């Protein structure tokens, strides 16, 4: 027999003293496994599951098309901000969705009568090189040939008037697959064909769809990417709660959004509940994420309205000044614990929103019940963030401002310190998270939360001196160098 | 008639007051042309000419294979440092040379009896994907087939034992060109072939050489690259003046160095002159660059020894502490002017070495007679610089230390502030240089120096208050944001 | 007085001074009188002028520790002889002969070259003389 | 023939502008020898000669018996 040490989560938060991420620790356990065995699959909404617990917040300083793509390629997800025109946001969503497609049912096509100028224009506009050619120049017509970049490289920049009929590979020479073939078999006939495209045709011999080799190359290159049933990246977008956001929502849903995150400082309001009802009534197949909530009472009515996933955290963001504009707020540790313990019964996952500044906080938030963790400032200065770097005091920086920072300024605008590529940063966050889980002794995140709720995971309250002692405190100067 | 204003160069430097880059200006002239018309072709040695005036200094914190490639791809050149093993430096030189080749006379080949594991190993080791296959597995044998990446992608990671005979395209199907064909015609048969390779063969039907499409793609992508007669990048390397550097020089010359830069703090010495003579005696086809010199007398004996190009500047580097270890030195403006005016008669170009910190200094050094300008600190923290970034005080930095900074420390070690890609930084330097030349009114750099020597380009001496006034002085805080 | 670097040690020997007297460089070496004391996370030895105190003609300060004299002086000698070598002088007598005969030629250094003559482009740095 | 560069000492100090150690340099020359061949014997007085040019100043914060010994052991002297 060995004495019990530490306080269970319910015992630590029973005092109602207002703890946060920096005021407690997790006592370590046992290791019977290697860190890489840790499984990080985390639920985002009741019908969406991610292969990593990391999300990017919807703001005008993060989550462009580039950041959304770079996040979706590592299992996470990206929420495009709504501080922009409805058609601009829909364009960004379409751009994120059209990255890898499989069956491309709406490609770019042309006709023999077109000219090399047309293929060059299509290239310069979209980036798609391959262009199937059809009699009429649309899908509902017989296939004639395909023109790609390798057919345009050797031109002399003065024969652009040449008709595409003189550069396409004729239909008789193409390799195609009959319509109705499953993707697996289509990928097989593409690979054994050892070529770059397969324009699918039917018994009538007219183009129906097309497949590309670089798509399966990307699949082989990024095993952890997040995709829907059509083998294309998942994308999210934020929306307000005005009567004029219905048009924006319609535009987004036509663009192909998968999950919508209602965006407000406080979720508890008739205005938000009405839009949740509207979304569930007009788009029954769309996943909606509730607004900011910090309380069980603040959640109950949103869950009743029909939110598929909640977003917990208010007044806590590294840019948020709600706690000073108004007196309202709640420390993030208490908020996460006391909205997750209530939400677990109805099966609605939670998103620990704001306040994350280190892998320690990323693992703490995942320990307290948050299925996934949303993160705005850490990803603020990565290469994928929108904007262009600028040199402030002998250092290149990217601006970082809250989306409501400006009648009243609820936020602040600042600068962050450059971090390199998201595709090279996220793996380090994943490695740190799984190392922390290993040290705790958790086979996975679901087990990590099971240990907490059953009482097996025991915390200890950290005083101020231990908070200072918990960092680096005895050095004259130093450097960090995370591997990233 | 309008009065003459300003001091010619000879009038400005006649006072022997020890001016530098910050103590004078160039009065502006007339504009009858657009900036982009400025031609920046600059001589490096008596038999090497560059399409840009920028060089990277040989140091252990710059000019790796990556930086040398990134510089050679923009017209400049890169000098690989000699603070490394002879075989390591030779490997770096060979790596820089084997970037784009045209006729690849020593490719990687294999034989039917090999296995897919062999092609995968060659890929993982070198990076070359295409591998012509021959009966014996060497050049002196009949060609049988070629295996590339598109023939290996669809394998299942468990049939690696498969013989390459089951994946190569057989000789009967290949497209080849007869031996003795000129490169232009070979490139033509490659482009009209609309295919990725041409393994050259002779009347005996055995492999002699091979060409690649990505090489001419790079040629089309980088019009300003610097290459020798064999269509591969120029590379330079530094060497010491000991009796044991002969082996290093032999290894480098076998690796294919084009220009050698004798590396010493002071060039005037029997030890340096003896190695200049040795190089000219054993490698008559090699361009050698003299050591650091600051005086006409200091140059005369090196020119007599046979230096093909001089390197002017001593005690001036942003990291150099020679002026404090010893009393010797000379301000860079006076040194450049008074070693270029002497060197012009013998036709030996000059390299303004050290002290450059801005495009203003880059254009000042080119105005005073320096055919090309060598630059170590500006390129110090770019992505291509050797080493990995590290976070010091909320900012990621790359170390920058002088190659002699450590019996006695003649240098210092510090940090620099990250600058992004060389391929994205050098174009901004070129644009700034040509804008300055345009403002002066010079059609090109040769005209810019002609105006100075003839007296048409007139400077003015800048006092301390104008030095402060010449910058930014009235702002509380600010940002720069160069386009780069 | 006024010597602060091997550069000044060689400059003073170039201008005619047969030998050079030096007070501050040797101030904090282990052999200096007194005991080290920690001021701001650093152990230092006091350094004050002998007339620093009716009237104070001097000042009292602190210096930064330098290790043994027997391990410091050889580095000064090595630096001096390296500077003489770079000048091209077989010895100090020859170094002064060249100056008086006119063979040793100086150049006047302006303020910008004084800044340029040091370390000026680094964010932070370290020196580490071998000593 | 190679032009003369720089100012002799008498030419540099003729201006009576008040130069110091930080306001001038020595232009470099030629090397036909190794550094260790440099001989540093320096005269201290008319009847005393030292093997190094370094002296320690007489002050209450330097030149005790220990510093005088440590200096005399390297050719110099201690006051
Ligand atoms: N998560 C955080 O910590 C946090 C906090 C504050 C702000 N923010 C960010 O700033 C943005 C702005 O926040 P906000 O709360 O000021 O904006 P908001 O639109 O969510 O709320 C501001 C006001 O809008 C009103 N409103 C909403 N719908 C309405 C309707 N249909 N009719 C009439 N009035 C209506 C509300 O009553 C409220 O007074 C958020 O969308 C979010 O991106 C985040
Ligand atoms: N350009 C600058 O401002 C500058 C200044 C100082 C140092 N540096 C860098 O630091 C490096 C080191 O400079 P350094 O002058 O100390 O090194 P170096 O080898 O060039 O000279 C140092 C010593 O080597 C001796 N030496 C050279 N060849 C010899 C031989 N064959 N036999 C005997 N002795 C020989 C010289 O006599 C001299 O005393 C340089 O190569 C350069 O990269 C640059
Ligand atoms: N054309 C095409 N095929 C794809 C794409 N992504 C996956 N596939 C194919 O669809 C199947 C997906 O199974 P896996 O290869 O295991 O892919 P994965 O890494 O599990 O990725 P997911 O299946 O999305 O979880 C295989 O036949 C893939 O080759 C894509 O973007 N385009
Ligand atoms: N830009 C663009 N990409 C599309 C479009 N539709 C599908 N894609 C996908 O984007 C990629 C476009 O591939 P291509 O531009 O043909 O690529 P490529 O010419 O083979 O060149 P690389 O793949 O880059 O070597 C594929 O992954 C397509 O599935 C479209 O309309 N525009
Ligand atoms: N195979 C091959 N051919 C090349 C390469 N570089 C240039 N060429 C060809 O050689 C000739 C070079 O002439 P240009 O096309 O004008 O090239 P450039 O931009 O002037 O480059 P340089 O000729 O090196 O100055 C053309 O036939 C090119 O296609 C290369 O790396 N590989
Ligand atoms: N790594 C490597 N490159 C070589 C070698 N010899 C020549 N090269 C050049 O390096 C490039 C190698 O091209 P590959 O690796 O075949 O390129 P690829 O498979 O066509 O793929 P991408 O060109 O990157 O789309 C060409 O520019 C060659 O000319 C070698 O031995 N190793
Ligand atoms: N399905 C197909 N059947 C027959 N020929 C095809 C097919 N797809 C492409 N081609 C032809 O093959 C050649 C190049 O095909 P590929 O797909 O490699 O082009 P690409 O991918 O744009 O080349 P690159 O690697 O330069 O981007 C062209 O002649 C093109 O018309
Ligand atoms: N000269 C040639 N003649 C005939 N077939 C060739 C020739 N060169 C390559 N191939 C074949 O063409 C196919 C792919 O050629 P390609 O040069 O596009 O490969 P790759 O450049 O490695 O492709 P990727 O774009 O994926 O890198 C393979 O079947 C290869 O064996
Ligand atoms: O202007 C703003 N005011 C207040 N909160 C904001 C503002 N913009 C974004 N936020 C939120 O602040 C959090 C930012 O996460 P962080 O990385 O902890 O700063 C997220 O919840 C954002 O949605
Ligand atoms: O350790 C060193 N001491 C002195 N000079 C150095 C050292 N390393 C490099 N240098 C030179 O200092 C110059 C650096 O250029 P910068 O960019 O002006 O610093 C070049 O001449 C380098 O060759
Ligand atoms: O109290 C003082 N006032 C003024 N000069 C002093 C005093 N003490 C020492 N000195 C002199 O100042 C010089 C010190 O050399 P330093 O190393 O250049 O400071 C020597 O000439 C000392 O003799």
């Amino acid at each position: 027999y060995v004495p019990e040490d530490g306080l269970t989560a319910q015992q630590l938060f029973a005092s109602a003293d207002g703890l946060t991420y920096n005021d407690f620790l997790i006592l370590p356990g046992f290791i019977d496994f290697i860190a890489d065995e840790v499984d990080l699959t985390s639920a985002l909404t009741r019908k969406i599951t991610l292969k990593t617990p990391l999300i990017s917040s919807p703001m005008d300083t993060v989550t462009e098309a580039d950041m959304a793509i770079a996040m979706a390629l590592m299992g996470g997800i990206g929420f495009i901000h709504h501080n922009c025109t409805p058609e601009f946001q829909a364009n960004e969503v379409r751009k994120v969705k059209k990255f890898e497609q499989g069956f491309i049912t709406d490609p770019v096509v042309l006709s023999p009568s077109h000219t090399v100028g047309d293929v060059l224009e299509a290239k310069m506009r979209h980036g798609f090189s391959g262009i199937p050619i059809t009699e009429t120049g649309t899908m509902g017509s017989k296939l004639v040939g395909i023109v790609t970049s390798r057919d345009i490289d050797f031109l002399a920049e003065k024969d652009h008037t040449t008709l595409l009929s003189e550069v396409m590979t004729p239909r008789i020479e193409l390799v195609v697959a009959p319509a109705g073939v499953t993707l697996k078999e289509a990928n097989e006939i593409l690979q054994r064909s050892k070529k770059g495209k397969l324009p699918i045709v039917n018994d009538c011999d007219e183009l129906v769809a097309i497949i590309a080799r670089t798509d399966l190359k990307k699949n082989r290159d990024y095993p952890l990417a997040s995709k829907d049933s059509q083998k294309q990246l998942l994308c999210g977008a934020a929306v307000g709660t005005r009567e004029d956001d219905k048009y924006r929502l319609d535009l987004l849903t036509q663009a192909g959004v998968d999950v919508i995150v209602l965006d407000s400082s406080q979720g508890n309001s008739v205005y938000q509940i009405a839009m949740v009802h509207y979304i569930k009534q007009k788009y029954p197949h769309l996943q909606v994420i509730g607004g900011n909530v910090v309380t069980a009472a603040q959640a109950k009515n949103l869950i009743d309205a029909g939110v598929d996933g909640l977003r917990v955290g208010m007044g806590c963001g590294s840019i948020c000044i709600t706690q000073e504009v108004m007196a309202c707020g709640r420390p993030q540790g208490t908020a996460v614990y006391k909205v997750a313990e209530y939400a677990r019964r109805f099966g609605v996952p939670i998103i620990a929103d704001g306040g994350i500044q280190t892998v320690g906080h990323v693992v703490k938030a995942l320990a307290l019940g948050a299925s996934t963790v949303m993160m705005g400032s850490l990803l603020a200065a990565t290469t994928e963030a929108p904007g262009e770097y600028f040199f402030s005091d002998g250092v290149r920086l990217k601006k970082y401002r809250g989306m409501g920072s400006l009648k009243i300024a609820q936020g602040v605008s600042g600068s962050i310190q450059d971090k390199g590529s998201i595709q090279k940063f996220v793996p380090y966050l994943i490695a740190g998270i799984q190392h922390g889980c290993q040290d705790i002794g958790a086979r996975s995140l679901d087990v990590l939360r099971s240990m907490m709720y059953s009482g097996e995971l025991k915390f200890e309250k950290r005083t101020m001196s231990a908070q200072i002692e918990g960092g680096v405190h005895g050095l004259h100067s130093y450097t960090f160098l995370p591997f990233t």
